[PDB]
C-alpha cells in the first residue's frame, strides 16, 4: 500500500546517495523494497517515475514551508525576514541533496521534471515580486528595476548558487557560508538605490 | 588543412542551430564539410571533440575580450564600468547560442568540457574578486561579505540567468533587460552596506 511505495521511495532515495538514477535497475528498488520487479511495476511505472515523485515531495515540501512563514511573519527586521525565507530552500534541498542532484539531472530528459521545476520557480519568482511590490508599496524599497526581473535573477541565482554548493562544485561557494552571501546580495539589491 | 578544420566547425555550429548534438552524425558533419566520413576522423576524433574546440573557441574569445577591457580601462563611472565587462558575456555568448545550449548540455557527460568551464569559471571569479578588492582598498567599496565568496555568486547567477535568457527558458528575463538586471544586482552588491 502506501508501506510498498514508500519502502520503494525510501530504497530510491539511499542508493541515489551513491551513484546516478542510470546505475540503478528496477531490480535494485524493488529488491531494496523487499517485493518482486512486476509488484514495482504495479506502483510506478518506471524508475524516472519514482524519481518525480520524490521530486515532487521535496518541492512541495518547500513550498508548504515557505507558505507557513508568509502566514506567519517573524518579529524581526528586513535581513532577518529574507534570510528565515532563503532558509526554507536551503535546508529543504540541503537535506536531501541525492534527490536535488538527480532532479537537476533530470531536468535535460524529462519534460514531467522540467515543468514541475518551471511550475515552483515561476510561483516562487511571483511571491518574491510581490513582496518586493509590497516593499516599495509600503516606501521601505526604491522603486528600481522591474520587480519580476529583478526577482527572476535572484531566484535563478539562488537555484544555481545552493546547487553549486550542495553538489561541492568548482567552482562553488561554501555551504556554510552560502545563506550568508545570497542574503547580502539580496537585500543589498532589492533595497539599495 | 585549417580549410576542412574550419568547414568542420562551421557546418557543426550550423547544424546545433537546428537540433542537439544527439541528433548529428559524423556523416552530416563530414557531408556539410564536403569531405569522407574518414577523412573528418583525421582532423577530429569525435563530434564531441568538435563541439569541445567550439566551445573552447567562444570561451577564449571571451577570456581575451575581457583581458582587452582589464588592460584599456573605460572613461566612465562604476556602473558603465561593470556593465562593459558582463557586456562581453552578453555578447560573446549570445552570439553563438546554440555552441552555448550544447556546451552546457555536454558538462553533464564531458569531463574536458566540464573542466574546460570550470578553469574559465575560476579565472572569472579570481578577476572579479581582484577588482572588488582593489575597490575596497580605495575606499570606494565597503567591506561586507568576503569578495571572493560575493565573487563567486554573482558569477554564477549570471552564467545561469543569461543562459536562461538565451535559451528563452520559463522563467528568464527577457534578453533585452538581461543585461540591466544584472549589472543592477552586481553594483547594488558590490558598493551597497
Ligand atoms: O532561494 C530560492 C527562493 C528563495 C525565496 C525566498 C522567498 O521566496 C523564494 N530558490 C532556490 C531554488 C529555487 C528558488
Ligand atoms: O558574466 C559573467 C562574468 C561577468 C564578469 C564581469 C567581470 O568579470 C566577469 N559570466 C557569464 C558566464 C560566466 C561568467
Amino acid at each position: 500500500g502506501d508501506d510498498r511505495e514508500l519502502a520503494i521511495l525510501a530504497t530510491a532515495e539511499n542508493l541515489l546517495e551513491d551513484r546516478p538514477l542510470a546505475d540503478i535497475s528496477v531490480d535494485d528498488l524493488a529488491k531494496g523494497a523487499g517485493i518482486s520487479r512486476p509488484t514495482f511495476y504495479f506502483y510506478f511505472p518506471s524508475k524516472e517515475a519514482v524519481l518525480l515523485t520524490l521530486l515532487d515531495r521535496v518541492v512541495n515540501q518547500a513550498d508548504m514551508a515557505l507558505q507557513t512563514l508568509a502566514e506567519n511573519p517573524a518579529d524581526t527586521d528586513r535581513e532577518n525576514m529574507w534570510r528565515t525565507g532563503i532558509n526554507v530552500f536551503f535546508e529543504t534541498f540541503g537535506s536531501h541533496k541525492a534527490v536535488t542532484r538527480a532532479g537537476q539531472a533530470a531536468r535535460a530528459t524529462s519534460v514531467e521534471v522540467a515543468e514541475l521545476w518551471s511550475t515552483f520557480m515561476q510561483k516562487w519568482i511571483a511571491y518574491t515580486a510581490a513582496v518586493i511590490d509590497a516593499e516599495r508599496d509600503r516606501g521601505a524599497a526604491p522603486r528600481t528595476l522591474p520587480a519580476h526581473e529583478l526577482a527572476t535573477a535572484l531566484n535563478l541565482m539562488n537555484e544555481r548558487t545552493l546547487f553549486a554548493s550542495f553538489a561541492g562544485e568548482q567552482p562553488s561557494v561554501p555551504e556554510a557560508r552560502v545563506l550568508d552571501t545570497l542574503v547580502h546580495i539580496w537585500v543589498t539589491s532589492i533595497y539599495g538605490e
